[PDB]
């Protein structure tokens, strides 16, 4: 097929917007958690809540529910950040450690110490910048990388580069996985995403936790099927979604309780 795809006429619609629609589109239909709590918890310094540390949480909890991915053993957790990914994986029963590598520094996300349950269980390193990082045996592969561009072909390169790293730590043998993959509509990303779905499985899903403002699919071990179909199906989705006539806003959702205490190791 010839021209654009869909994915990238949403892509330049949105690069058209003006501030005030794109916030009213950014949100508009989405499932959003409500993180009141979480944010006076971080300020309280509370560490024993539950309150998740970041929204991301919720994402791999919509993820984990539905079965599309089930960690177990070592996790590895790339690009934990303050660690909502990492947190939430160490409540899960046949998880046994996670280990979590982010970049950090100055206008990233550091690590953040919390007493969920399971956190014993936990370590994460910042100032690593995982495409430097060899890699290492897992039973369970996160990674959560991906930096947004006007420019589709900037975020297709940085998709590429990101599922070139991915593809390393996936030949250690990880059964499940959950891979963030910017921007899912560009021909070349689909391609390698096709390929890679050949030889390690899964299938990409649109989780509805995120944004209109981005195109962000997860590619999990535990979704099947059509890559093509999946991601302009999403597409459609949010070019539906354009040009509101009145803004409804997002649907809100319980945040996610991961509760307090050690587990045996
Ligand atoms: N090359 C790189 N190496 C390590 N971390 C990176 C990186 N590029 C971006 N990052 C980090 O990856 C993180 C992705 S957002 C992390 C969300 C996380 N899953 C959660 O639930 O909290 C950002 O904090 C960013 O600092």
């Amino acid at each position: 097929a010839g021209g654009r795809t869909l994915g990238e006429q949403w892509k330049e619609k949105l690069n058209a917007m003006g501030k005030e629609e794109f916030f009213s589109y950014r949100k508009e239909a989405i499932l959003e958690v409500d993180r009141t709590e979480a944010r006076r918890a971080r300020r309280e310094g509370n560490k024993v809540g539950g309150h998740p540390v970041s929204r991301g949480t919720a994402k791999l909890r919509w993820l984990v529910e539905r079965r599309f991915v089930q960690p177990i053993g070592k996790v590895v957790d790339l690009g934990c950040g303050r660690g909502g990914w990492s947190y939430y994986a160490a409540t899960m029963k046949n998880v046994q450690e996670v280990r979590g590598y982010t970049k950090g520094g100055p206008g990233h996300e550091e690590p953040m110490l919390m007493q969920s349950y399971g956190w014993n269980i936990v370590t994460m390193k910042s100032g690593v910048d995982v495409f430097y990082k060899p890699s290492e045996i897992s039973d369970t592969l996160l990674c959560d990388i991906g930096e947004s561009s006007p420019s589709a072909e900037i975020e297709e390169q940085r998709t590429l580069r990101i599922l070139e790293m991915v593809s390393d730590w996936l030949s250690r043998g990880p059964k499940e996985f959950c891979i963030k993959i910017l921007c899912p509509y560009m021909p070349k990303v689909i391609e390698k995403l096709e390929s890679l779905q050949r030889r390690f499985g899964g299938g990409l899903v649109r989780v509805p936790l995120s944004r209109n403002s981005n195109h962000e699919m997860y590619w999990v071990s535990g979704a099947s099927g059509n890559i093509v179909h999946a991601v302009n199906m999403t597409s459609q989705v949010l070019i539906g979604r354009m040009d509101k006539k009145i803004w409804k806003g997002p649907k809100y959702e319980e945040d996610v309780n991961l509760g307090s205490g050690t587990r045996a190791v």
